[PDB]
């Protein structure tokens, strides 16, 4: 359940990894393949739910789902597609979820609220390439929506050329809630760069190390699994560099496999994580 790789050994176990056509790399990424794989996910699966599901194969394991509170006519009203996700410190730090679909984003609104989320971030276009990735769920501009009970206003939003940040107010109390809208990941395969997505991470965990009150951090991509995984897997990790001898990138995805199917969805990623952390380890070396 886990591989911890002192920091001075990491360059070379990872070359290691790579050598005959990535062939122990492979092994260990497969060693992965089955974890969590004893878990239900039937409340996914009831008829009443069918329609709140992006993708039908994608659901949330029935031990760490989200619920959303419900009391007077709750057929399954408490059901949302999202899942806890523990971190480097304690369990439930993220969210994991989905892209809102536009049927269930007043519930996506409405767990925000429930559980205190100060900050969601997001890791997807809302349409790629012409292929629908995840309802433009937030308003287009300063004008007020209502997403079911709740009211929002968009107070800010700032554009740089790799993400979207913006603020958004929430009536139900008012609570200020900072949207990370990472807006270059590739339609195929990774970042062309390590450094865009460790400097994406470094300043989400800024902002989330600035939240003390707030529950968890929201994260989410089309299904909720490959970008988000990746996204967690390395908000992690380099937590453990700053403040730890060694570094489990392997213990870090098997924590994930637990709490949601598929997190880190693709070899492909897994190996950007290790490219990740060698691009980090080489600069402080230095
Ligand atoms: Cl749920
Ligand atoms: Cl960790």
């Amino acid at each position: 359940t886990s591989c911890p790789i002192k920091i001075n050994q990491f360059e070379g176990h990872f070359m290691k990894l790579q050598a005959d056509s990535n062939y122990l790399l492979s092994k260990e990424y497969e060693e992965l393949k089955d974890v969590g794989r004893n878990q239900s996910c039937d409340i996914a699966l009831l008829p009443e739910n069918r329609g709140k599901n992006r993708y039908n194969n994608i659901l949330p394991y029935d031990a760490t789902r989200v619920k959303l509170s419900n009391v007077d006519d709750d057929p399954c009203s408490d059901y949302i597609n999202a899942s806890y996700i523990p971190g480097n410190n304690f369990r439930r730090e993220y969210i994991v979820t989905q892209g809102p679909l536009p049927g269930t984003k007043d519930d996506f609104w409405k767990m925000v609220w429930e559980q205190n989320v100060h900050n969601i971030v997001m890791v997807t276009q809302c349409v790629e390439k012409g292929r629908v990735k995840c309802d433009h769920y937030w308003p287009a501009d300063q004008d007020s929506l209502y997403y079911g009970d709740l009211i929002l206003q968009m107070l800010s939003e700032s554009v740089l050329p790799e993400w979207t940040i913006r603020e958004f107010k929430i009536c139900g109390a008012h609570r200020l809630i900072r949207h990370f809208h990472y807006t270059v990941w590739p339609d195929h395969g990774v970042p062309e760069t390590t450094q865009s997505l460790i400097q994406f991470v470094r300043t989400v965990r800024d902002y989330i190390n600035r939240s003390p009150g707030a529950g968890p951090t929201v994260v989410h991509c089309s299904a909720g699994v490959g970008r988000t995984g990746t996204f967690i897997a390395l908000d992690r990790i380099l937590q453990q560099l700053d403040s730890k001898d060694s570094v489990d990138i392997y213990g870090a995805v098997h924590d994930l496999r637990l709490h949601r199917v598929h997190m880190v969805q693709t070899e492909c990623q897994y190996v950007y994580l290790h490219q990740c952390v060698r691009d980090v380890l080489r600069a402080r070396k230095l």
